[PDB]
């Protein structure tokens, strides 16, 4: 028998571990809220700190040690395509190694 109200609606993905997936590199970086959406979905306690200390400077980069080049140029272009204010820091900084030396 056929009935209405049994199927679920499409999700915008709440996981940020898509960068290490392989094939998906558009949909995720094509949706609204790719970098600043995981803070509202849960939103608990003031400031989230686990391994990032605050003394002088805190920076972590791994997209330049195991990555060759085209992979980085792909992520930046996909982020600067829609113009996201929550991901403008991610894309621009990754594309700041070509414009700024």
């Amino acid at each position: 028998s056929f009935g209405l109200g049994k199927a679920q609606d499409p999700l915008d993905k709440f996981f940020s571990k898509i960068i290490f997936s392989g094939k998906p590199i558009e949909t995720s970086y094509s949706a609204k809220g790719i970098h600043e959406k995981i803070i509202e979905a849960h939103d608990l306690h003031v400031s989230k700190s686990k391994n990032a200390p605050i003394q002088y400077a805190s920076v972590m980069e791994y997209l330049k040690k195991t990555y060759p080049g085209p992979d980085i140029e792909r992520i930046v272009s996909t982020l600067e395509r829609h113009d996201e204010v929550g991901a403008k820091d991610l894309g621009a900084k990754l594309r700041d190694a070509l414009d700024r030396q």
